């Protein structure tokens, strides 16, 4: 049974954990998936063929509302392709950061979704290990739809790699155990605890300039409610976080009895009976930490995009060259479409719309390497701008030097490096940078 024999891939969703998610639909019935492809060169496996294969066959049998459901899994010499349900409502905080209000009762009725899906999961001998809020999907973009969590059990399997775009946020979900290296499923009720309190202060309990800094944090595993926003809430919300964050994982309650919690039933209650003020600093908080951790990720995946548009650049140029018998440096679109297939259409055609609008005859190919790779690389460079604006909550048009330390710290690039290349931007900058001279100094940490 070969994956694309039965799914054709119709659009990019993104990039996961462990790999490219794509939205496919089955050639038959028309139903839509979510298709995760782990390159079995890119990802090493952890375990073997016989104990995954096992693990995928009860993923395949196991049913939760708070829990992606995982339909089918494929494999080629190159590649798994593991196919489950679509969730279209983006992640978690995403919709967070557009409400105007947020209560205690609002954290409850997240956490016991999160607390519900894992007691389950952890039934079955299931650990996630890796929970955090990117893999807190909603069923639709609503306050009101379900959470989905997305890739439990992959890490039992599959190695995660070191690469900082990949790992962005990791830190401060991570269970001090797994650090060290001796982890059960306790360590998925600390990251929930995590996610709790940053719920109801929109600051991480353990939090630094950088994955060391943070990592350390966790490890000594010493947090406070000194924040002035937890005067705003209640004893019972903090007495829960204090048992899911224990440190000993014996001593540290189960997801079972965290969904037993007084707070729990207390505050997700259909009908609200209690005070539900706004935790309007919290809010804020964590508007300024979303937005942050996606320009972080958006810098480092545009970093990324530069230089992998540098080599296309290059190859094409050589591919279409090749072709070029006459050496005139023109060719149709015939033999540009099989120049970039070669690469790896309507996006030929799309090319072609600025290069030649009327379509007489020939293109100068080189003159076609330049829109092809000159656009594909827009998502990347937009989704940069986004971020940048959406960091930029005042519309100030500008990031302080002090938000650069922290954004390039979550990024890992070393301090003295960002400095030297904003200094090569702007000799005379004034702690403070537009959103070119930003891209500026992204294109400069990458060798541009
Ligand atoms: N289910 C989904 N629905 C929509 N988008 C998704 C996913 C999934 C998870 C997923 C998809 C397909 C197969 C899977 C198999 C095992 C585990 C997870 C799988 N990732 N993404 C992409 C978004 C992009 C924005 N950051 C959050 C993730």
């Amino acid at each position: 049974a070969i994956f694309s024999d039965r799914y054709k891939g119709q659009r990019v969703l993104g990039k996961g954990s462990f790999g490219e998610v794509i939205l496919c639909k089955d050639k038959i019935t028309g139903q839509e998936c979510a298709v995760k492809v782990i390159s079995k060169r890119q990802v090493k496996q952890k375990t073997d063929k016989e104990s995954l294969l096992r693990e995928v066959q009860l993923l395949k049998q196991l049913d939760h509302p708070n829990i992606m459901k995982l339909y089918e899994f494929f494999e080629d010499k190159g590649y798994f392709y593991l196919v489950g349900e679509v969730y279209t409502g983006g992640e978690l905080f995403d919709e967070i950061i557009s409400r105007k209000r947020f209560s205690e009762v609002d954290a409850a009725r997240i956490i016991r979704q999160v607390l519900s899906g894992i007691t389950y999961m952890h039934k079955n001998k299931i650990v996630h290990r890796d929970l955090k809020p990117e893999n807190l999907l909603l069923e639709s973009k609503s306050k009101d739809a379900n959470i989905r969590i997305i890739d439990f059990g992959l890490s039992t399997h599959f190695e995660a790699s070191k690469k900082m775009k990949d790992k962005i946020g990791t830190a401060y979900y991570i269970a001090p155990e797994v650090l060290h290296g001796t982890y059960d499923e306790k360590c998925d009720v600390w990251s929930t605890g995590v996610i709790l309190y940053i719920l109801l202060s929109g600051c991480p309990p353990f939090n630094g300039a950088n994955e060391y800094d943070i990592l350390k944090k966790v490890e000594k595993g010493k947090y406070t409610f000194e924040l002035p926003q937890w005067k705003k809430v209640s004893e019972s919300a903090k007495d829960l976080i204090r048992k899911m964050l224990t440190y000993v994982p014996s001593m540290r309650i189960s997801a079972r009895d965290a969904l037993d919690h007084e707070w729990i039933q207390t505050y997700t209650k259909e009908q609200i009976s209690v005070d539900v003020p706004s935790l309007d600093n919290a809010i804020l908080n964590i508007r300024q930490f979303q937005g942050t951790q996606k320009l972080a990720q958006a810098a480092l995946l545009y970093m990324g995009s530069k230089l992998t548009s540098q080599d296309e650049t290059k190859e094409l140029t050589a591919i279409f060259h090749k072709m070029d018998k006459n050496g005139d440096g023109q060719l149709d679109r015939a033999e540009l479409i099989e120049g970039y297939k070669e690469l790896m259409e309507h996006e030929v055609d799309q090319v072609l719309d600025a290069v030649d609008f009327d379509k007489n005859g020939y293109i100068e190919y080189s003159e076609f390497v330049t829109v092809a790779m000159d656009r594909k690389t827009l998502l990347s460079r937009e989704r940069l701008e986004r971020a940048f604006r959406m960091f930029d909550s005042d519309n100030s048009g500008k990031i302080s030097s002090t938000e650069l330390a922290t954004i390039f710290g979550v990024s890992d690039v070393d301090s003295e490096t960002w400095k030297s290349v904003l200094s090569e931007v702007d000799k005379n900058n004034d702690g403070e940078v537009d959103f070119d001279e930003f891209q500026q100094m992204l294109l400069k940490l990458c060798g541009n």
